[PDB]
This record gives structure tokens, C-alpha cells and sequence, in this order.
């Protein structure tokens, strides 16, 4: 009756059918405390799980860890317990010169640079969000006063070569990814992160509602390693937006 | 300059930056006449081109023919002549039992079962619409009184084997497509058509805004025959909806 | 009894088992009038259909539109009505310096740069003409007095990026097609067009005889512009050649 | 002097370590480190808990990877930036062959690349294989512990559920690519499923880094019996004793 | 002045030959050469036995390829460095259509590329098709010999066993890719299986060389998997008479 | 019992052998057999020359493969039908790393699958890896001989020319897939090129057969010096002494 990795039961969720799924286990309590009656449920591996209440309805907050594989486990196990809507929040690197640190991006579709999406649907299938979730995320971001961009997200199984970073141990990027950042830039792609392709393909092919919003922590036309100075303020804004987006999805 | 296939010049379009692109040449005049001052511009091969005025702004109506290849020529040549927004309309058959004849579908992403999309972006890239166009299409469709479905469309380079039809000369479907209709049904795909993967991938990777709307006229899962009045109503409603969606994009 | 797109019945074809399939609906009547007793049968979308008599035998002439998708519908529906041999006549761009405007090309195999051929056979399968049809087309083309080239044709789902054209709205070509025209030139490929890969693969995997012949309307390597008179003669010779090739196929 | 972005440590923090033991679970990091001398906590950020210890007088890092190739690839790269050149993966696992019993140990000789991150280092043709010295040391350490040791191929999946052909799930569906896959791997002699070795081995073998994987079997997909609690606890303890003894063999 | 790496012959050794007949079995080389005038042994190294001869006063090379695209690609390349521009393949084959009889001939109009070496010359989209004049010469030579000749598509496999969907093997298994493949090709109208035409035709058609393939049917897969030796000599004698007359038509 | 179709031998002809040494060149078969006791010629057909000998009182087969995965796959299959379970490949190789000299030996720990026949046994994700016992025996035999021995990844190509990125050819062209590929493999630490290991190791690892590859370096693609005849002859002799000693270590 406890799910295998997350360590929670259906009763622990207290009726929740919506989950906010940040990446970092440390963001879980912060998100829960933006809501009412936050309650710690479990922590195992990269999965920290809280419940809280938003306009009187239970919401679960569960970290995913980095990457499609760990995200896919959390989504499956939460779905087993009745969760049907998944709101992903995370950090991201902008590809376009005009998208600045602190701006918010809402993904309209993901470039599938991952492996786990292929475990749910063949490559032809679109990694696209639920329209209601994407609409809620746009409205929450805009209502908050943020600068918001809607568009395509390149979603990579690596932080380093698949985002065409060269300041690395080998300084090498495999042929597939050489020139890839400028290719995505010329195609209008807004940003890089590491989970949206898996999450959106999995949910869109499995009857689950999902969307992604992310705060820009670096502009890749400038540099490869994000500055620490701006991380906390961008993170605070993103989680305020995602909780408001959850409020708009409650029925 | 006159573009190679469409036979029109930039001056012929009178400043239009938006095009409505049906598949059937005979539907071009029917769409144009819902607007002010429709004028025939050209007809060559499958490309019949009219200009009209909507709220005082010039709009193009141009047929695409069947399939991504002929669609890709029309979109490119119109873009050479200043068009930046492309609204695809038609009627369609559904593959989900809950979708009824006369309902509308607004595509949120396409399964790329085509070839021409690969001439613009590798298969990983999402065949997704511009979010403003999809939003305007949803609103216009709802305001028509129709029941509207937002969701994924399977976009095939064939009418017969790629839609898993067996009632054919050979009665065979190649390995790739055996079992495919049930596969898409179980992944929540709403419908089949033959152009959206090429159109959406081309435009999303080229800085052009695109979307697709279709009224439903048949359903692979419901064996009954719809009434003539309903099919006539659905055709009329689809084109009223696309023109109202264009009005929302120009505003 | 009436096929879904072409609008004709088996009886309308008066026993024809051979069709000549140009791309452009306006060339159908021209081809039919080179034969005896031409009869208009139907026009719907890009499909204009005539019948005529050649040495006392019925022959269908049916346009395909541009691209594999629209071609695949016409071939299927004609095969449902008893047609077994398909002769494709069409325009092409030569990419070899020794091939001049006005020469003929008879395709011995196609580079499958399309999507619809994969709806009939996996990529490993050769896009190959029927040997009797290719033999008949070579003989007809040579007997006309034309200079005739037998060889490989690159068959693309786009006119622009898949033929490595840069004079376009974006001026970009996706990675797959960058450098591709020089690649095909160095591999001895003669020309680009947009339907032979689908046609030849579909027919060679479905028990239908097919072949393709084309007059060269431009050479991608020559800066000189062809005479209006030269293009006119080339158009006329191409259709006289395909009718002669049809004569040689009748049994 | 830089601190690497995800792990939050500097080169000086590692005290000269050129070998890392990389379990998946952050809670297992301290448990491995305490088998060595002078264990010290360095950092914990996200799924990455980092300790340093000393083995026969040499510095060794212990750093968790999280689940899956993506988070693993970050840890390996950032440790390599700080001088680490040898990576010893440890963990427990479930087998797909009837002759491999719970509590047995598997040393991977190559991985089926059912992941995505391996493709960010080398095209699919490239073999996901371990360094031969690491695999040799892992085999010897596993045998010296008294365990039954199997050398062979591991299927390394980006999912726990469909990519391991599990049907007891929310949708109950497995995509076409993975339908029949478990039987296919069983008939090809594959030993086990796990979720990180394809990425780890391909990344390292293509980047001048020495890597290997050793695991304890925590389930056998073909057996009805359920292992007892003592057996599972013994297998956990044995797997980390084994990887520390394999490290000792690599340092000498 | 060069001696090619594998064939062990120089351009002077070929006495001006621009046409080669390329059987697979080295023992067939002398048999083909003796159907022509003034045959001379040139070299034998590995699976490559090379003779020259004269046909209608013109020099002709005969060189074995061995089995498979890789060894064929070496012989074709090295002969092309020494001036050969036309390559006539003769070999044996298994029919996959019930009406084709043992002893019939097949002239390939295009090959299903079930090989790997063709991809070393052109991507998979490129058609494995013969030169039209060679195919035409082979059809006419085959008809004129009295044989029953079929023109059509050939499935060209890198293996004799699983890629031809044979089950009478050590494991009895066929990998997923090839399960059902023989019936799939049969329903697509494919005539036969062999092992070199995909590589040869793709290499040549993408390299400015003229090539074609003719093969004698030694088995029909409607009946059995292992060919009978009974009529093998008869089929082989007819096949080589045909290929020499096809060469005569190409020189004319 | 039956005579296998290509090799032309029966189970009784092998006198109980369950281990085969499989060189590439048919002329090397007798030389290997004569390093053992009581060598007996069994058959020669096409590229397949087959001998039997005795090693420490046990029957061993020696069978050539020809060049390439396709002809290798036939020999391994037919030997397996006759009871062979362990296959020791010896062959020549071109090194691509500057540190690997002519006369050194390479023992493959995994192959880059630049072939087609491996895909007839397992999908591309599957690793082309050796049996751990065979690789261990080859390393020991090679090191005990006094040779300098390298363990690592081998690029296994269906061509000698474009798939090894040679431009010194009739067209001077290398298809897009292989342009830049030698530097890519060099930077990924790949040791050498040959033409059979991917097929052999994938086939065997997915079919319950034990296989490994050892190779003598006959050229280095990064070196301008040409090796002298004496060095080449010594390398040839050492490679077959090594493979015989590795067989000795595999006998039970
Ligand atoms: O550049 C960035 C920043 C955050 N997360 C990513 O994946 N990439
Ligand atoms: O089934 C159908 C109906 C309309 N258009 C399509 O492409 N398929
Ligand atoms: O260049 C050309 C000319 C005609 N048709 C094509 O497809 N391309
Ligand atoms: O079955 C199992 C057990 C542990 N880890 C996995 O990935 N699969
Ligand atoms: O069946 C057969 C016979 C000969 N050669 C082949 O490749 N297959
Ligand atoms: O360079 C070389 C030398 C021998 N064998 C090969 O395959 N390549
Ligand atoms: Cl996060
Ligand atoms: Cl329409
Ligand atoms: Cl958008
Ligand atoms: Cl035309
Ligand atoms: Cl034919
Ligand atoms: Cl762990
Ligand atoms: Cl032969
Ligand atoms: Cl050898
Ligand atoms: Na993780
Ligand atoms: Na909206
Ligand atoms: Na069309
Ligand atoms: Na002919
Ligand atoms: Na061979
Ligand atoms: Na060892």
C-alpha cells in the first residue's frame, strides 16, 4: 500500500489529485509553506514529499531529482495514488539573447533530447503540455508581474554535452550536439532544461495533465555556469508562480 | 518577384500578414466570401489564392493540396511575400469514441507520421502550434457553440496504410503501422489528418505562427452515417470558426 | 464502387489497366488529347481524371498533385479500379553539369527523401521501377531523338530545404540537408523531383508496375536561363514520350 | 579554486582523491565512507551527498548519483573536473535469469543502452563497457567476500516501469519498443536490469575515465519466493564491503 | 606503380581490363576464366583469387569476392584503383517465391539493403540499384542461354541464417528485426535472398562504377532451408555461361 | 550425422572439440594447427579452411572466417551446430592511438558496431562485448608472451576503406557518416580498427557462446614509419602463439 520509491500511501495525500513537482528536494518544504497546513510526509533518495492545502483542497509537493528517469518514477507512483495533474517548476538556461535572468518560461512543447520519453511513446509523438495547465501557468506568470515567454524548450538528458557546454573535463561534445545550440537558437527554441520532454510525453500519452514553468538562471549567449547571486530571487518567483498556477487548476 | 508556384506577388497581397490555408482549392472562395472584398488572385496546380479584408486588414486565403509536401511550398512562398501567421482549417474524422460528428478539434501537437517535417527539424522537435493561435482557435470554436476538443493529432503522409486502413487494393499495412491506430487511441490521440505535422514543425522552427482547427465529420469508431444537414453545418461552422480565429489574431 | 477521392467508378475506366500520371491537373487533358476519343471523367481537389484510347485500348490519365501523399491516394484508388501499370511524367531540376535543359531522364532508382514510401516498405527497400516500364520509357525517349539519361533521382518531400535551396524566407537548411546537393552530385544522382520515391516504393511493394520519365526544366549548376521556346518544346516532348511508352506497354 | 555547480565542492575539498565510489542513494554515502578511515562530510545538494575518506592512506571520495543517467552524468563530470579518474558504481539489483539468486553479486561486463544520456557521449554503436581493471578488481573483491558472482550483460533502462517491462502500473501499457523485451533479453543471456550503468560506462569509456559496476540482487523477476529480511540486509552490507575492497585493489 | 593491399596485383597485371566478373567462391574464378581466351592466373590471397582473360579481344578480370559485403567492398575498391569500371556479379541464391524453380536465374533490379557495408557508401535512402545496361545485358544473356529468368527485387542480407529468417540453427532464434521478414518480403514481391548485391550495387551506383547481379537459384525456401547438392553443379555451370555472355554484351 | 553446408565438416570430424580458434586468413589455419599436436586437415571450401589438432590432450578446431562479419557469422553458426561453444579470434589490426606500436597486441574489451551483421543478432543498444573468461585468458597469454598489451575498445568496420576513414581510394570520398570519424574514435580512446569483432562478439554474447578477440598491430594510422619485414613476421608468429596459449587457459 506504500509506493515503492516515494514511501507514501494514498491516505497520506489526503485526497490530493494535483502535484507540484520541483526538482530539488530542498524546494519541497518551501513550496508547501506557501500553502496552508503544510505536512511533511516522507523523504527517500531524491524524493521528498509534503502535503498542503490550497483553497481548502489537498495538494501534494514531491521532488523529482534531476532527469527523466527519476521524474518518471515519481509521476507513475503519484498517479498510482490518484494524482492526475502535474505542475513542474524548475530552473533553466535561456538560448535566446532577449530572454533575461529572472524571466519565466512556460513550455509549449519540448525537443526530446532525452531517453525516457521513448519509454512511453515513439519519437514522432509530440512532447506537449496539457492546454489547461499551460494556460494556467501563463496566466499565473503574467498576473504575478513576471516577464513571461511561451515557446519550445530543448529538454536534455545531460547538463553538459547535450546543452553544448564546452567548459568541461574533456572539452568535447559528441557529433550529434556539435552546433546544436545555434541550431535550436535559429529555430526559435527558448531554453534548456532536463525533465520536460520526459514529463510531457509520459503524461500526454498516459491520460495525465502536465505542464512546465521555469525561471531563467543564466543566459547561454553569455556564459555556461550560472551565477549564484541571482539564484534565490529567481527561485522564489518561480515557486510563487507555480502555486498560483495550481490554484487555477483546482476544480 | 512572383513566387514560383503560387503565381502571385507581394503587391497582390495588399499587405496581408495572415493566411487561411484550407486543403481543397474549391474551399478558398467559400472562406474568402465570409470576409469583405474577396478577389481571386491565381490558380495554379492545387494552389488557388484569394485576397480579402477582415476588419479592414488584408488576409490571404490559399489552398495547400493534400499532404506536407504541397503544403510546405504554399507556406514558404507566402512567407517570402510577408505572411507570418497561418491558420489551417478543414474537416476531419476522429479516432476517440467521445468525439462526435460536428465537434471541433484544435490541435495542441501532432504525431509526426510525415516526411516533410524532417526537412525543417529533426524528429525530436515538437510539432506544436503557436500558443496565441491555438488560444484564438479554441475561443472562436467555443463561441460558435460547438463542443471543442484540445489535443494531439496523428499526421500521416498517407490516407490508407498510415491511417491503418485495410480496405485497400493489397489489404496489407506495413509493419511500422500495424497496430498503430489502437496505439494512438490508447495514447489519447484525437484524430488523423495529413498536413499538420509538416505545417506546425515548419512554422515553429521558422519564426511563423501556425495552428490547426477542424470540425469532425466522421469517426473511425462509430459505424453510423451522419446526416447531410450535419455535415453541411459542420463544414460551414469550421470556416466561420477559422475566420473568427483570424479576427482574434489581427486585433 | 466510387473511390473516395477520385470520383470515378470502375465502369468509368472502360477496362483500362494502365494510367499516365502527371503532377499538374492542367496537363491531364493535354495528354489525353494526344490519344483517341479523350473523355473527361472527373475533377476533385488536385485530381483531374480523363480516359482515352491508345491503339484501341483504354488508357486513364490522372493527375497526382505535388508530393508523395497526394500521389499515394491516386495510385491506390486507381488500383482499386483495376489499374496495374502507372507511367509518371513530370518536371525535374538537373544537378549534373552534363545534363542539359531539354534532355530526358528515366529513373532507375530513387533516393527516398520522402515520408510516404515508409508507409509501404521500410527504408532498406529499393525505390525501383518495374524493369519493363523503365525499358519502355528508355526506348520511347530515345526514339524521340532526345538525349536520354538513365540513373538515380533524388525524391524530396520539399521543394526548398530538401533540395538545398537557400533563397528562402529563413535562408537556412536543417542539418540533415546541409551539403546534400553536393553529396548527391558526387554520388552521380541526376535530378531532384518530389514523387518518384513514394510512387516507385509503393508500386514495387504492392504488385503494380511503375516508372518515371521527366524533361529537365532547369539545371541547378548552370547560370544561363532556358529559352521560352526550349521549355515549350521540352514540355511537349515529355508527354509525347510518355504516350509512346504507354503504347509499348500495351499487351 | 572553483566550486562545481551541482556538487558544491572544490578540488581542495577532495584532498587529492582520484577515485570515487558512486552509490545511487544519498543515505548510503556515509555507510560506505565509514568503512574507510577518517570519513568527513563535504556537502549535500539535491541528490548529491559527498564524503571524503582514506583507504590505505589514499583519499577516496564517496558521492551519490541519484536515480538515472542524467543525474549520474553530472556527478561524474563534476568529480572529473576536480581530478577524479576512477569511478566504482555499487548498489543492489534484481535479476532476470533463474540461476541468479537474491543476495548474489553481478559485475557488469557490458550494458544494453536503454537510456538516453549515453548518446550524449557516444553514438549507439559504441559499447557501454567497463574498464577491464575495474571489472577484474570487482570480480576478485566479490569472490573474496564469499558471494556467488556472475559476470555478464546488464540491461540499463531510463525507466523503472515500462523499460523494465512492468505492467502493474497506472496505465498497464508498455510502449511497442519494450513489449516482449524482458523475454528477449533473457534469451540473450542478460542478467539484470538497473538504471545508470549504460550512461556511466559509455560516458567514462569515451572520456578517458575508468569505471565499473557491481551490484547485489534485491529481486529475481522470475522467482515467486520473497527473500527474508536478514538476507536482504546481509546483501546490502556485502555490496558495500565489496566495492570498498575493489577500490583497495585499484589503488595499490 | 602500386600493388593493391589485398588482391596482390598491379594495374599492369590486368593488361588494360576495365570489366571484371566477380563470383563469390575463389574456386569459380578459374572456371569462369577458362570460358574466355588466354586465361592467366594472377594472384591468390585470402578469399581473393584473380585471373585475367580475353573476351572478343578485350581484357577481362575475374576476381572472387568471398562471402558478404565487407570482403566484396575490398575487391571492388582495389580493382577500381587498377582501372576496372564495370563489375558483373554472379552467385547462388535462395528463392522466396513458390513459382521460382531451382536452376532458374534471377537478375536483380534493386536490393533490399539488409547489410552494413552499403551504409559506408551512401545513407539508407539511396537505392541499391544496378546499372541499367548491365541489368539489360544480364537479362538477354540469361534468356539466350535457355534459362528461365526472373527480373525483380532481391533481399540482400549480411547473414545466411537469421537475416534470411532461417530457424534450423544452433539457437533457433531470430532477432525481432527479422521475425516475420521472409513472409513480409514475399508479400512485397521480393524474389530471392543473397548476401552481396546491396553492398555491390550501392557502392557502385554511388561511385561512378557500373554493376549488376545475376544468380542461379539453388534452393526454394518454400520447401527447405539447407540447399541440396544434387543440381548445384548444373546450376553453377549455367550461371557462369550466362555471366560471360553478359560480359560480351557489355564490351560490344 | 549432417555435414554443415559451408564448412563441409561433420560433428565426428571435430573429435569432440568444443573450442575453436578462428583466424581470418585461410592460410593461417595450418600454421596455428601446427603449433599444437597431431594437426589434421579437415576441409577447405571458399574462405573456410578447417583443421583439428590436440592441445594438452583435448581436441581443438581451427577454422578461418574470411574478411567481415557476414562470412564470420556463417563459420561460427556452423561450428556451434557441431558442438563448439568457445571461439578465440586472432586477426591483424590497424592501431589509431599514438601510444600503440606495431608489434603490440590488443585484447578487445568491447567493439564499436560499425558493421551490419551484429544487428542480425541483437539491436544496436546491445554491447559487443567479449566473454570475461576469454578476455582474461587472452590478456594473460598476451602479457606472458612478453608483448606490450593494450585492453580497450575496438572500432569494427564493414569496410577497410571509407569506414576506416581512408581517403587514398578510387573516389577519394568518404560518406558523411564517416567523415571525421577517425578523430572522433581517437578522442574517445578507441585503440584500433578491424572488421569482424562486432559481429563475432554480438553474435556470441547474445547466443550463449563464449568469444574473445586478440589482434596483432600491423600498422599504426598515426605513424609515418613503415614497419620492417622482420617486425611483421615476428608479430604474425607471436599473435598465433598467444592465441594458442589463451586456448590452453580456457580448456577445462
Ligand atoms: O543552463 C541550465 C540551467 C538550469 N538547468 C538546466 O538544465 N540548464
Ligand atoms: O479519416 C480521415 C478523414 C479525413 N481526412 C483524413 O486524413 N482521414
Ligand atoms: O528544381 C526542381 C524543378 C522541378 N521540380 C523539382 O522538384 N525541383
Ligand atoms: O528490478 C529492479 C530492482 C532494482 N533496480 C532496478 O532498476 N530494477
Ligand atoms: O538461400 C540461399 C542460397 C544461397 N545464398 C544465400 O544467401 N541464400
Ligand atoms: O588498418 C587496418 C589493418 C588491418 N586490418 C584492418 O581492418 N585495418
Ligand atoms: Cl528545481
Ligand atoms: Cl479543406
Ligand atoms: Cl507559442
Ligand atoms: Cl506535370
Ligand atoms: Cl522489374
Ligand atoms: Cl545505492
Ligand atoms: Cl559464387
Ligand atoms: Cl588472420
Ligand atoms: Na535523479
Ligand atoms: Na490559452
Ligand atoms: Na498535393
Ligand atoms: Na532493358
Ligand atoms: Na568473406
Ligand atoms: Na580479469
Amino acid at each position: 500500500k506504500t509506493v515503492f520509491h516515494l514511501g507514501v500511501t494514498e491516505a497520506d495525500l489526503n485526497g490530493a489529485t494535483l502535484a507540484i513537482i520541483p526538482g530539488d528536494p530542498a524546494r519541497v518544504q518551501k513550496i508547501a509553506e506557501l500553502m496552508d497546513n503544510p505536512v511533511f510526509l516522507a523523504s527517500h533518495r531524491e524524493y521528498t514529499v509534503y502535503r498542503a492545502e490550497l483553497d481548502g483542497q489537498s495538494v501534494v509537493v514531491c521532488s523529482t531529482g534531476i532527469g527523466g528517469p527519476s521524474t518518471s518514477i515519481a509521476v507513475e507512483e503519484l498517479a498510482q495514488l490518484g494524482v492526475r495533474t502535474f505542475l513542474r517548476v524548475g530552473t533553466t538556461g535561456a538560448i535566446q539573447p532577449h530572454v533575461n535572468v529572472g524571466d519565466m518560461i512556460v513550455t509549449t512543447g519540448s525537443v526530446r533530447l532525452d531517453g525516457a520519453s521513448l519509454h512511453f511513446a515513439p519519437m514522432e509523438f509530440p512532447a506537449v503540455p496539457d492546454f489547461d495547465v499551460a494556460t494556467a501557468m501563463k496566466a499565473a506568470a503574467q498576473e504575478s508581474g513576471a516577464t513571461v515567454h511561451m515557446g519550445v524548450t530543448a529538454s536534455s538528458d545531460t547538463f553538459y554535452p547535450g546543452q553544448e557546454r564546452y567548459d568541461t573535463f574533456t572539452g568535447r561534445v559528441v557529433r550529434r550536439f556539435q552546433g546544436s545550440m545555434k541550431e535550436w537558437q535559429d529555430m526559435g527554441v527558448l531554453n534548456f532544461e532536463m525533465e520536460s520532454a520526459t514529463l510531457l510525453t509520459m503524461c500526454a500519452s498516459s491520460g495525465l495533465k502536465a505542464g512546465c514553468v521555469a525561471g531563467v538562471i543564466i543566459n547561454r549567449t553569455q556564459k555556461e555556469i550560472p551565477d549564484h547571486a541571482t539564484l534565490k530571487e529567481t527561485e522564489a518567483r518561480s515557486i510563487k508562480v507555480v502555486v498560483e498556477a495550481a490554484r487555477k487548476m483546482l476544480k
